[PDB]
């Protein structure tokens, strides 16, 4: 019934747009209720690839493609963006990466709407999200995210599978820091099915195959698939956005990485993967959680790493 | 929240299988009530890349997805399966015999009675035939190919065309098979409860559609340097959604069904129809006027397929 919105996609003859087009044009990220445009942007190499792909989505006829374009001009893919998912990154410098988030930044702030939800899923996320919102003069810096919700479904998947229990009986799991080796899964206040996670599974179990096994999973999946993690990084950006939206369940909490600041002794202003609740289509950090030695120690040295980045990307006046 | 479903689905570490799987996984293929369980096969040189794509699904947290197991054995693959998605074939004609006569075996052996069968494989008709010949004790109504993704392509020109939605364009027909022959019937099919060629004419109908429709394959081949892989994907979900959900009222889809004779079909082929679907039964359309011109279009795919029907019993399939 609802009014069409504006969803702007980068890379997306990419791996990962090919495998997050479809889902969305079918209703599967904002609701069945809501109709989407499609604004997609590729660089000039790609947009005869890009034109396919524009094919095969008015192939499947989606009742909910309220309309659709492609093109190679940041501020015609953001004009008007409720939505913004910003995939497409550097080839693989520090040095692309920032030239794409600070045109791609200023380009949201230019064109797109005011208060357009933006999330990062090139990397490294945590980082460009930092030097976009830094570079969009105008935009609510809080609108601007990173991707952990691929790391978060993974730790999720393994924690099922070692207790035995179905997935949608996983609450409250957590990731903490950013999209890298550093991360931090947490299963201090992870439930399994109403019990604790550390009631059904004990420290060396965590510390020596849990974050191990979750930290190096992509690299798995290359090895076994020779290519990367499309079809659930596009899952994960999809929940990222949809939870966002259309709101966390009651109980519940999801990972986000946001512009800090400050909450749990986080330095302010880097991009961080904290638990959080959204409503309405607003996140709040999720309060009133104790952080132990373990944690503690893990989650700074995440941070610092984040720190490091920032005063890198300073560094070269981004 | 049913118990769950059995679903497999071949040649699963492949570009469709890639798209199929996590929409599947996902509800959309059978509903956000029904939870299921993927029984995926591959070949043996293939099971490695599959154990990736096994935990790239782990990895989205499906709440649906009851189960999951990965093999290069169609009798552990297809065992309880109520729906079973053939999507590997050849990568001529003796090896799609072989494929599909074991698999036809396979799903007689251990899939559930009722099994739901769906070909895409190409050629996907034939495969189909091939299958349900060697398959004694299931029903050959539940063996079906697909030619989905050419009635969605067509709809959508259709809706480019008179600048509609694609939701107001109803009672779209593609008969015959998947190929270049196939025939896109504007005769039946309405756009805004109107029929269609009230807003387009017999010349555009003639000379720009049918061929813009059958040559649509080929030009995305063109433009991405591979097949339509998540669109074809996206044909096979909703060829089975439609089966096992219905099809809107007044309104119909077409399916590669076996031929019982009726619209000048050669019995026994396998051949795509308008048919409605309610209670995971379908039934093709009848009591339609077809013309001559429409009718010629028609034999031609209904002959050449008659005629791989001989070539294959010649072979002993």
């Amino acid at each position: 019934m609802k009014a069409p919105v504006r969803v702007a996609v980068t890379g997306a003859a990419g791996q990962i747009g090919y495998s997050l087009l479809f889902r969305i044009a079918a209703g599967e990220m904002l609701g069945k209720d809501q109709p989407v445009i499609l604004q997609l942007l590729e660089i000039p190499q790609a947009m005869k690839a890009l034109e396919g792909v524009v094919m095969e989505l008015e192939d499947c006829a989606f009742p909910l493609l309220a309309g659709l374009e492609a093109t190679d001009d940041p501020k015609v893919a953001f004009k008007d963006a409720d939505y913004a998912l910003l995939v497409g990154a550097a080839p693989r410098l520090l040095q692309v990466n920032g030239k794409i988030f600070t045109e791609q930044g200023r380009a949201l702030a230019e064109v797109a709407k005011k208060d357009v939800k933006v999330l990062v899923v090139g990397n490294p996320a945590n980082t460009n999200a930092l030097i976009a919102y830094k570079n969009a003069p105008g935009l609510n810096p809080r609108n601007f995210t990173a991707m952990t919700r691929l790391d978060h479904n993974r730790a999720k998947a393994q924690l099922a599978k070692k207790t035995g229990t179905g997935v949608d009986r996983i609450r409250r799991m957590t990731v903490w820091g950013n999209h890298s080796s550093t991360m931090f899964p947490d299963l201090f206040h992870a439930e399994v099915d109403g019990r604790p996670a550390l009631e059904l599974v004990d420290m060396e179990w965590y510390e020596k195959v849990f974050i191990p096994t979750v930290a190096q999973r992509g690299a798995a999946i290359i090895q076994a698939r020779g290519a990367s993690s499309a079809a659930s990084a596009a899952n994960a950006a999809i929940e990222h956005i949809r939870d966002w939206a259309l709101g966390t369940p009651e109980g519940d909490w999801v990972s986000m990485a946001v512009p800090s600041q400050g909450e749990y002794g986080i330095p302010e202003g880097i991009v961080y993967s904290f638990p959080v609740t959204a409503k309405d289509g607003a996140y709040r950090v999720v309060e009133g959680l104790e952080i132990n030695e373990f944690a503690r120690k893990r989650m700074e040295i995440t941070a610092q790493e984040l720190l490091d980045e920032m005063e890198q990307v300073k560094a070269l006046g981004l």
